[PDB]
């Protein structure tokens, strides 16, 4: 149910971006590229779907 444009939260406690929320850019092969943003800072990271949970925008 995670699709491009959806907002997700990272749930893997061993990940740098644990609990960060970002926008899904693309989904393929059971993985999703997520864009995190904060002012002039941003980071694009690919996660396995099992490391992400859908949340409200």
């Amino acid at each position: 149910m995670i699709f491009p444009g959806a907002t997700v939260r990272v749930t893997n406690v061993d990940d740098t971006y644990y609990r960060f929320e970002g926008l899904v850019q693309r989904v393929s092969d059971g993985k999703a590229a997520v864009l995190f943003e904060n002012g002039n800072w941003d980071k694009l990271v690919t996660f396995r779907l099992s490391e992400l949970e859908a949340v409200k925008p």
